[PDB]
C-alpha cells in the first residue's frame, strides 16, 4: 500500500517535477549522487534508505511536493491540503528543507523565459568561470554557480547583483531569506 | 512614448519605492507637497512642472532610479546601465540630489528591523522632541528628526551619537559624508 502509493505519486510527476525534487532535496542527496536518479521513485526510495521516508514519517515527502506545488497530488494520494501544510512549514522548526535552498527554488519559481536569458546574459557579465549553455534552466545555472564557489549560504553578492537588474521581486525573495537569517 | 514611458516606469514601483523617491526628492520638492503625491507618476509629473524632468532631460529620474537601486527599471524603461551611472554620478557637480540627502538614504539602506527598533530606542534616549511610532520607517524619524530641528545639513551630533551605538558601518556613513563637505 504505501511502497504502491509512493509509486503512484511517481507515476504522475515529470521530469520538470524530478528536476525541482532533487534539487530541493541537495541538503540531504548530494548533487553529484542525484544522477544515478533517472525516476521520481528512485528519489523516493533513496530517502527511504536515508530514513527520511517512511510509512510512519510522510512530512519530508508532503514538504517536497507542497514546494513544487503539486497540490494535486497532496490531495489524491496523501489527503493533505495546502492549509495544513502552509500551517505546519510555517512553524519554526518543522521545515526540513533550508531556507537557502526554498529561497533559491522560489527565485527559480519567479523568473520567466526572458528573464532567464537575462540572467544568463548578467551572470556573464559578472562571472566567467560559470560554464553556460541555452538548455540551462535557472536550478542549473545556481548548480553552476555554486560549483564555481560563487554562490553558497553566505554569499550571495553575484545572486543579488544579477538579480536586482531582472526584478526587485526576485531581490526582495534574496532579502527576506537574507533577514530571517537573523539566527 | 515618454509620456507612456514615464506611467511604464509608475506601474513597477512599489510603496517603498514611492516613499524612498519623494525622500529623495526632498531638495526640490517640500515635504508638505509630497503628500498629495499618491503614486510615482504624480511624483514625475511635480518633477516635469519644475522642468527637471522632460523628453530631453532625463537626468534626474535616472538617478532617482538608482540612487533606490531599482536596476532593473534603468535597464527595461531607460536603457542605462548601472556602470553608466556610477560614472555619471561619480563626477563631481553631477549628482542632482545633495550629498546630505543621499547620506541619510544610505543610512536607511543600511538600516536593519532591530538596528531600526534600537535606533528608535537610542533617540528616544537621546531627545523628547521626537514623536514616534512603531510604524515609523527610518526615513520617517529623519523627517521628524529635521521638523524638530535636531537633525540637518550641519547638525550631525545626535545621529552621530545614535549610530555609533549601533554599527560602525553607519557611523562611517557618517562621517565619510562630513567630511566630503571639505570644499
Amino acid at each position: 500500500d504505501f511502497s504502491r502509493n509512493l509509486y503512484d505519486i511517481g507515476e504522475q510527476l515529470d521530469s520538470e517535477d524530478l528536476a525541482s525534487l532533487k534539487f530541493l532535496s541537495l541538503d540531504y542527496i548530494p548533487q553529484r549522487k542525484q544522477e544515478p536518479i533517472k525516476d521520481a521513485l528512485m528519489l523516493f526510495q533513496r530517502l527511504q534508505e536515508k530514513r527520511m521516508l517512511e510509512e510512519s514519517n510522510l512530512s519530508f515527502l508532503k514538504e517536497l511536493l507542497f514546494r513544487i506545488n503539486r497540490l494535486d497530488l497532496l490531495i489524491t494520494y496523501l489527503n493533505t491540503r495546502k492549509e495544513e501544510m502552509e500551517r505546519e512549514l510555517q512553524t519554526p522548526g518543522r521545515a526540513q528543507i533550508s531556507a537557502y535552498r526554498v529561497m533559491l527554488y522560489q527565485i527559480s519559481e519567479e523568473v520567466s523565459r526572458s528573464e532567464l536569458r537575462s540572467f544568463k546574459a548578467l551572470l556573464q557579465e559578472e562571472d566567467s568561470k560559470c560554464k553556460l549553455d541555452d538548455d540551462m534552466n535557472l536550478l542549473d545555472i545556481f548548480i553552476e554557480m555554486e560549483k564555481r564557489v560563487i554562490l553558497g549560504e553566505g554569499k550571495l553578492d553575484i545572486l543579488k547583483r544579477v538579480c536586482a537588474q531582472i526584478n526587485k521581486s526576485l531581490l526582495k525573495i534574496i532579502n527576506d531569506y537574507e533577514e530571517f537569517s537573523k539566527e
